[PDB]
C-alpha cells in the first residue's frame, strides 16, 4: 500500500509531467518524491516483460539501472484506476538547473563545463541503455549541492532508443531541432545532441538562444555575454543546421573545451557550498 509505507509532504511542483511531491519513506526515512500521472495524459506506453502496460518513464527508468548516479532512481512505482505513482530518489539539499542559473544568472565557464560534462556522461549512459531522453534542458537537470552531482529527471517523453528516424515528438519545442521544426523528422543522437548546445548556451549566457520558429531554422547564433571562443566553437558545432555536421558525444568529450574538467566534489566546494 502505498500511502501506509510513504508519508507525503509538500506539492513541489505540477505541470505537463503531472504532479511532484515531497515525501519521505516511513520506513527509514529516506527522502523521495512523489510523481502523480493521470492515464488520459501519458504521451507515450510501454510494457515490461510481464505484458503490463505502464507509463514510458518506468520502462526507461529500469533500463539503465547501475550505481551510476547521473540519472535519477526509480525506487518504486503503484497503478491506480486514473493514475500511476512513481516513487523517485530526492537528493536533499537540491535545486533544479532553471532554478540555479536563474539566481545566479550566466555560470562561470569553469562550473558550466563541469556540469555540461555531468549530464554528457549521464546521456551516454541512458544512450548506452538504450535510451533516449527526448526532453534534455536545464528544468530538467537537479543538482545535489552537497556532492556536487547533477542528476537527468523526467523521462515522461522519452522512448527506447532507435536507429531509424522519429516522427513523434512532445518534448520542449525551444530545444528541439530545426529538421524536427521543419519536416517532423528528426533521428535520436543528432537531436539530443541539438539540445545538449541549446543547454550549453544557456548555462553560459544565462538564457536559451531561440525563441521562435524562425530563429531556430535559421540556426544563427549571437553571444549576448562574454564568451570565450573554445566554448563559443563547441556551442556553434552542436547547433549545425545540419544533423550530419553535429558532433558525436566522443567529439563533444574530446573538444579542448571539455578538458581538465573539475571533480564533482571540488565543483561543490568552489561553486556550491
Ligand atoms: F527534486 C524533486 F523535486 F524532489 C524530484 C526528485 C526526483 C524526480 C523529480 C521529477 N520527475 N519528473 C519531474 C518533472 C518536473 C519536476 N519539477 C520539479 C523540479 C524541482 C523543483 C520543483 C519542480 N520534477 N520531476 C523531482
Amino acid at each position: 500500500p502505498l500511502e501506509s509505507q510513504y508519508q507525503v509532504g509538500p506539492l513541489l511542483g505540477s505541470g505537463g509531467f503531472g504532479s511532484v511531491y515531497s515525501g519521505i519513506r516511513v520506513s527509514d526515512n529516506l527522502p523521495v518524491a512523489i510523481k502523480h500521472v493521470e492515464k488520459d495524459r501519458i504521451s507515450d506506453w510501454g510494457e515490461l516483460p510481464n505484458g503490463t502496460r505502464v507509463p514510458m518513464e518506468v520502462v526507461l527508468l529500469k533500463k539503465v539501472s547501475s550505481g551510476f548516479s547521473g540519472v535519477i532512481r526509480l525506487l518504486d512505482w503503484f497503478e491506480r484506476p486514473d493514475s500511476f505513482v512513481l516513487i523517485l530518489e530526492r537528493p536533499e539539499p537540491v535545486q533544479d538547473l532553471f532554478d540555479f542559473i536563474t539566481e545566479r544568472g550566466a555560470l562561470q565557464e569553469e562550473l558550466a563545463r563541469s556540469f555540461f560534462w555531468q549530464v554528457l556522461e549521464a546521456v551516454r549512459h541512458c544512450h548506452n541503455c538504450g535510451v533516449l531522453h527526448r526532453d534534455i534542458k536545464d528544468e530538467n537537470i537537479l543538482i545535489d549541492l552537497n556532492r556536487g552531482e547533477l542528476k537527468l529527471i523526467d523521462f515522461g517523453s522519452g522512448a527506447l532508443l532507435k536507429d531509424t528516424v522519429y516522427t513523434d515528438f512532445d518534448g520542449t519545442r525551444v530545444y528541439s531541432p530545426p529538421e524536427w521544426i521543419r519536416y517532423h523528422r528528426y533521428h535520436g543522437r543528432s537531436a539530443a545532441v541539438w539540445s545538449l548546445g541549446i543547454l550549453l548556451y544557456d548555462m553560459v549566457c544565462g538564457d536559451i538562444p531561440f525563441e521562435h520558429d524562425e530563429e531556430i531554422i535559421r540556426g544563427q547564433v549571437f553571444f549576448r555575454q562574454r564568451v570565450s571562443s573554445e566554448c563559443q566553437h563547441l556551442i556553434r558545432w552542436c547547433l549545425a543546421l545540419r544533423p550530419s555536421d553535429r558532433p558525436t558525444f566522443e567529439e563533444i568529450q574530446n573538444h579542448p573545451w571539455m578538458q581538465d574538467v573539475l571533480l564533482p566534489q571540488e565543483t561543490a566546494e568552489i561553486h556550491l557550498h
